[PDB]
């Protein structure tokens, strides 16, 4: 296996975010000096190998980078490239607004799609797709974090239909990635603020939506109700919609 390392070829450092993703760590990988995370196992062994094959078939500019696992015996790593800035809603959340402004919300929101995109074309689906699990690097670089990935929960992401029958589909993701569009464009507001976690459902089911943030081109706020579509049929691709972003680049 090509992807495999000793787990000495890495030196661990710093519990990454204060321990927001849990048990991934700042390391060095020796053999390049090269700055790296870590994502440890010392319970869930089965679901860690899972991804880390997963993570192997990957390769896109806007998803996080494989560098190489220990799969041997515990514990067990996946090593990827390091993200500098960290996750992509405490960003929007503390960022310079003359620096980070709406040609840089676009470019986010285009970098997700691209990556999204890429997941459709080959048939995978992400779980948790959240303003949380996007990284940021330099010049306004976004990354998708690749850990929950599946070949074909987060109640306020969640479309109804994965709500109701426990059914995943690429649907779902764009149902999500509306959700994400709207932590974008409120530099990352809680979704359904005040909402009960039980009442989410009831509320969609009868047309609810999210409103129009503050600023929102009508033309994006559109976008998002096209993937909030109540039938999963009449969302948008991520191709569509990474071409209605390329579009809108004036
Ligand atoms: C994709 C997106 C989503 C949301 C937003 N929102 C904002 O841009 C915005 C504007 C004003 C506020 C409110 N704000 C409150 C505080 N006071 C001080 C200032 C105003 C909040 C967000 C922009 C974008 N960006 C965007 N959208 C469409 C087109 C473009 C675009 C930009 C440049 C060239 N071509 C296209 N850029
Ligand atoms: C939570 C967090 N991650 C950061 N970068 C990461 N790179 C990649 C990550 C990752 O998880 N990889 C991964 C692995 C390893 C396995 C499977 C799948 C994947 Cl995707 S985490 C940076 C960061 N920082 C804290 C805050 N700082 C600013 C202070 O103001 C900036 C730095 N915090």
């Amino acid at each position: 296996d090509k992807w495999e390392m000793e787990r000495t070829d890495i030196t661990m450092k710093h519990k990454l975010g204060g321990g927001q993703y849990g048990e991934v760590y700042e390391g060095v990988w020796k053999k390049y000096s090269l700055t790296v995370a870590v994502k440890t196992l010392k319970m869930e062994v089965e679901e860690f190998l899972k991804e880390a094959a997963v993570m192997k078939e990957i390769k896109h500019p806007n998803l996080v980078q494989l560098l190489g696992v220990c799969t041997r015996e515990p514990p067990f790593y996946i090593i990827t490239e390091f993200m500098t800035y960290g996750n992509l809603l405490d960003y929007l959340r503390e960022c310079n607004r003359q620096e980070v402004n709406a040609v840089v919300l676009l470019y986010m929101a285009t970098q997700i799609s691209s990556a999204m995109e890429y997941l459709e074309k080959k048939n995978f689906i992400h779980r948790d797709l959240a303003a949380r699990n996007c990284l940021v690097g330099e010049n306004h670089l976004v990354k998708v974090a690749d850990f929950g990935l599946s070949r074909l929960f987060p109640i306020k992401w969640t479309a109804p239909e994965s709500l109701a029958y426990n059914k995943f589909s690429i649907k779902s993701d764009v149902w999500a990635f509306g959700v994400l569009l709207w932590e974008i464009a409120t530099y990352g507001m809680s979704p359904y603020p005040g909402i009960d976690l039980s009442q989410v459902y009831e509320l969609l089911e009868k047309d609810y939506r999210m409103e129009r943030p503050e600023g929102c081109p009508e033309k994006v706020y559109e976008l998002m109700r096209a993937c909030w579509q109540w039938n999963p049929s009449d969302r948008p691709s991520f191709a569509e919609i990474h071409q209605a972003f390329e579009t809108m680049f004036q």
